C-alpha cells in the first residue's frame, strides 16, 4: 500500500487516525470466529460521516479493498481482511441522536452499542430489547442481521430497523428509507432498508440506523427449568410456542453448556438440559402465562421452576456469556453453528445433533434461542490441530445441510462470512446466488466492498 496513498487518507481522516502498525492491523484481522487472522494493509477510524465517503471514494477508485468494523465480535470471519485492504474502524462516531420518544424511535451511531443505548435510556420507559451476548455495535448488528434471547417476543434486527444511512462503496450517502424519515409501515418503492440489512458490509457502511423502541415491561419474571434429557426439553418449548404463550425470552442449554456456565458464572443450576424463561406482563397476564407454562413443561418432565431483581441480571449474564464459557473449557478456539429450522422439526435436530456430538471424538456445547426455531452448537478447535480442524468443518457443514433438508436455513443470526458460503449457495440455488450477485455488483461494481464474503 503505497505512501502517497497512505497520505491522502491521513489527509481526510487526521494523522493520529490512520495507521498501518503491524499490531494495529493484526488486531483488526480477526473477529471472535477461529478464522485466521489476516491483516488488513490499514486502519482507518473516520470522525463522520463526510469523512467515511471520502475515504469509501478514495479507496474504491483506487481498486483498494475496504472492511467495514465495527466491534469485532462476529463469528463468521467478516472483518477478516482476505484480499487486504483499508480497514474502517466506525467506533469513534459514537454518538444518539434524534431520541423520539414520543414515536418509539432513535438514531444511532456506529459507536453506540445496545449497553450505551439502553442506558441512556433509563427513566425513559422505553428500552432496545436485541441483545447479542456480546457488546456489539448497533449498527454492526444491523449489518450482520442478529437477533438476541428478546427476539422471541421483540423481534430481530431486522424487525426492528426502520431506516439506516448508508456509504455506498463509492462513497455516495444513501438513506435507505429516505433522509430523517421514520414510520410503522411503508409501501413507497421497493424496500431499500431490508436489503442492507444482513449485508455484513458487503453492500456499503451503515453509518447510523434508525431503531424501533420498545416500552418497558409492567413486571417481569424469570425461571430456570431443568429437564431429564433434551428431547423432553424441546418438545415442552416446541408446545410452548405452539400454545401461543407469549414468552419473552425461552433459551435452551444442554447438559454441557450448563455445566460450562455454572464454571464460568455465579449459577449452580443442576447439570441438565435446561430452559431459561423469562415472562413480561402485568401481575395477572404473568400468573396466566406461568400457568400455562408450567403446565406444558410438567407434562414433558420439567423441573418446578427455580424462579429469579439482581439474580435475572445473573442469569442473563450467564447466558449471554456463554461463548466464553464454552472456550473456558478449552483453554482453544471455537466454531459456531446456527441453523434455524421450522419450529415442528426443531426437537429431530437438536436430538441428532446431540447425538452425533457424542459419536464423534469432538467436544460440543449447545445453546439456542429456540423460541425462533434457531440454536448454535459451539465446537472448540485446538488452533494448531488441523485434522480435528477439519472434522469441525465436516460436522458443522453436515448439521447445515441437514438443517437446509428440513426446510430451513443454514444461519438464523449470525450470517454467512467466510464459513457459510457454500451452504448459502445450496440454501437458495442457482437463481438465488445469480440475483444475489446482480445486486452486489450494481452497488459494488469493482468489487471492492468486503470482498470474499457472503458470495
Ligand atoms: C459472546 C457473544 C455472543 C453473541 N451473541 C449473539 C447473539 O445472540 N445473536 C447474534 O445475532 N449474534 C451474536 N453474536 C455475534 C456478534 O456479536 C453479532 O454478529 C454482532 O452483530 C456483530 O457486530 P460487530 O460490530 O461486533 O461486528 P464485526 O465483527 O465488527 O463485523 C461483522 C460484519 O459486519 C460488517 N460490519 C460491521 N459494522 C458495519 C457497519 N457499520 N456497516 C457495514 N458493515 C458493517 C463487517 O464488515 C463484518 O462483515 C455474539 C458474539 C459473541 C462474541
Ligand atoms: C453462540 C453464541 C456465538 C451466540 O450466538 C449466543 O447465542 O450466545
Amino acid at each position: 500500500l503505497s505512501q502517497d496513498f497512505v497520505e491522502a487518507l491521513k489527509a481526510v481522516v487526521g494523522s493520529p487516525h490512520v495507521s498501518t502498525a503491524s499490531a494495529v492491523r493484526e488486531q483488526h484481522g480477526h473477529d471472535e470466529s477461529m478464522h485466521r487472522c489476516q491483516p488488513p494493509d490499514a486502519v482507518v477510524w473516520p470522525q463522520n460521516v463526510d469523512q467515511v465517503s471520502r475515504v469509501a471514494s478514495l479507496c474504491y477508485n483506487q481498486g483498494v479493498p475496504i472492511i467495514p468494523f465495527g466491534t469485532g465480535t462476529g463469528v463468521e470471519g467478516g472483518v477478516c481482511a482476505v484480499q487486504g485492504g483499508v480497514c474502517i474502524n466506525l467506533t469513534h462516531m459514537d454518538q444518539i441522536t434524534e431520541l423520539n420518544t414520543e414515536d418509539f424511535s432513535v438514531v444511532v451511531e456506529p459507536g453506540v452499542t445496545r449497553k450505551a443505548l439502553n442506558t441512556h435510556l433509563r427513566d425513559s420507559g422505553l428500552w432496545f430489547p436485541v441483545d447479542p451476548g456480546a457488546d456489539a455495535s448497533l449498527c454492526g448488528m444491523a449489518a450482520t442481521g442478529a437477533s438476541g434471547t428478546n427476539a422471541v417476543r421483540y423481534g430481530t434486527m431486522r424487525d426492528n430497523v426502520i431506516n439506516l444511512e448508508v456509504v455506498l462503496p463509492d462513497g455516495r450517502l444513501l438513506h435507505t428509507a429516505g433522509r430523517g424519515r421514520h414510520y410503522r409501515k411503508s409501501a413507497a418503492g421497493y424496500n431499500l432498508t431490508g436489503l442492507f440489512v444482513g449485508s455484513e458490509g458487503t453492500l456499503g457502511i451503515i453509518t447510523s440506523t434508525t431503531l424501533r423502541l420498545h416500552p418497558a415491561p409492567e413486571a417481569t419474571v424469570a425461571a430456570t427449568c431443568a429437564f431429564p434429557s433434551v428431547q423432553a426439553a424441546v418438545d415442552s418449548t416446541v408446545q410452548i410456542l405452539q400454545a401461543a404463550v407469549p414468552v419473552a425470552r425461552i433459551e435452551f442449554l444442554d447438559d454441557v453448556m450448563m455445566d460450562a456456565c455454572n464454571r464460568h458464572s455465579k449459577l449452580n443450576c443442576p447439570v441438565a438440559p435446561t430452559l431459561f424463561l423469562e415472562f413480561h406482563g402485568s401481575q395477572q397476564t404473568l400468573a396466566e402465562q406461568l400457568q400455562r407454562t408450567e403446565a406444558i413443561t410438567q407434562d414433558n418432565g420439567g423441573s418446578h421452576f427455580s424462579w429469579a431483581a439482581e439474580k435475572r441480571n445473573e442469569l442473563w449474564a450467564a447466558r449471554h456469556n456463554a461463548w466464553y464459557a464454552a472456550l473456558a473449557l478449552s483453554p482453544s478456539k471455537a466454531y459456531s453453528t446456527d441453523v434455524c429450522v421450522p419450529i415442528s422439526r426443531l426437537p429431530e435436530i437438536l436430538v441428532e445433533t446431540k447425538e452425533e456430538i457424542k459419536a464423534s471424538k469432538l467436544t460440543g456445547a449447545i445453546v439456542g434461542h429456540v423460541g425462533d426455531g434457531n440454536f448454535a452448537c459451539i465446537l472448540l478447535v485446538d488452533p494448531d490441530d488441523a485434522e480435528e480442524q477439519r472434522r469441525v468443518k465436516a460436522f458443522a457443514e453436515n448439521l447445515g445441510r441437514r438443517a437446509l433438508a428440513l426446510g430451513g436455513t443454514c444461519t438464523g443470526e449470525h450470517g454467512i462470512g467466510l464459513g457459510k458460503r457454500q451452504l448459502l449457495q445450496e440454501e437458495v440455488g442457482p437463481v438465488g446466488v445469480e440475483t444475489m450477485r446482480q445486486l452486489k455488483n450494481t452497488l459494488d461494481p469493482r468489487g471492492l466492498m468486503n470482498p470474499g464474503k457472503v458470495l
